């Protein structure tokens, strides 16, 4: 048997957030060369600078995603954690087309990325909760009884 | 059982390349000593910018290369993804040499490390579709059948 | 049957770990409110650079941890891996609250964090090493045999 089958939307969510990832480091070569900025630097045009920092956010948040998605989607549900990532990833798309045209425009999508993920870590949470907490509930029990 | 027999490949590059990102970390403390550059602070001569920069790079597609080479080793086939990410960062390392060198010099193992990378993507998506796709076309076809 | 068990102190650390860079990135946002700075553009007052700087140094060492973390727990044993996972990620938050006051008091924690991390990776090699090296070196005897 494979543990393929427990994890496919796992993976497929994982490899969509690779490929949006793709995207943005895409982008920011684009707005390189549109705006004129030659490596090593990261200082320019302030959409430049707004592309820039969407990508280099997104990067940054990318691994929390990952590890949430994967023990939400191990501890929790497969199926929920898929779609709380899809729907993150969906957030973090128009986050980045909104910072890229303006730092304000970035905030909606921002707001929608975040409620998606900290919904991850509560799915992760209560599916680590429901595999320590009963185990842990009866060894307190066993040590009062204990009297006896 | 285990499985830590069809992920040991996976995980001795996983390792290599966590390996590697320690080295640059340390290339990156020792310009910071050659240039004078003290924390906090990323900012000094051309070529700490570059060695940071090429750090800086590294570190961000270092989850992107993971991802794949799990997804694509897990769903693919563990070997061939244990290869692209052995070319990935051998082509890494190279990247990171030329760019702390200049700027240009980074460019040809740049090329390389992009070409590894988006190969591990094509093994994973391939892996997903093989995976996903029957189940889906035969769920199709039984609609259509459906008739009858 | 699941192998939920033989992972679920990894993931709970690293669940943990996620918490905290959240915790971090709360703690940014933070010093953009107190010291005034508007997104993007990531200069400041020291007290923000430096604030900043130990959430991007954090965000960058996440994914090595979490890495070696799986890679110890799975090859090596899963009670130390994820100790030791435990420890870097206390020194991680001394690390971080110590650059939040002056750039030096981040170096204690920062010792304490690479210390446990290059265990970690100890851990990581020993159980790749205990999984390879009997195999190969068997091969190896039989290519000798071989003779006969
Ligand atoms: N923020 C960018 C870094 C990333 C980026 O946009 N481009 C990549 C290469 S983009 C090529 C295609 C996308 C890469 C990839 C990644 C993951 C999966 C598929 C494809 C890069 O290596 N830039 C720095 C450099 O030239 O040394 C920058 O610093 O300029
Ligand atoms: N780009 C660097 C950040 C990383 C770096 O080069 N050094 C590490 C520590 S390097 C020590 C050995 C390598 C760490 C490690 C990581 C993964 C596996 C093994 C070893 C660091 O913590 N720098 C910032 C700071 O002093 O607070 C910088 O911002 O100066
Ligand atoms: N270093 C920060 C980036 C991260 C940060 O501090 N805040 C997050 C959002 S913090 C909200 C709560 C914490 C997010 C989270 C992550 C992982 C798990 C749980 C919660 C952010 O999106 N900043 C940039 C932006 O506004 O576009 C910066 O660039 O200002
Ligand atoms: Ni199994």
């Amino acid at each position: 048997h494979h543990h393929k089958d427990e994890v496919a939307l796992l993976a497929a969510v994982t490899l969509l957030g690779v490929l949006l990832q793709a995207y943005f480091s895409l982008q920011v070569i684009s707005a390189r060369r549109a705006f004129r900025v030659s490596p090593p630097l990261t200082t320019g045009p302030p959409e430049f600078e707004r592309v820039y920092r969407a990508q280099v956010n997104c990067s940054e948040y990318f691994p929390l995603f990952l590890a949430t998605l994967w023990v939400a989607g191990i501890f929790f549900h497969e199926g929920a954690a898929a779609l709380c990532g899809l729907v993150y990833l969906f957030a973090r798309l128009r986050y980045f087309q909104g910072y890229a045209r303006s730092a304000q425009l970035r905030l909606a999508p921002l707001y929608a990325s975040a409620r998606a993920l900290w919904l991850l870590v509560a799915l992760a949470a209560l599916g680590l909760l429901a595999h320590f907490l009963p185990a842990a509930l009866r060894a307190a029990l066993l040590g009062r009884l204990r009297t006896l």
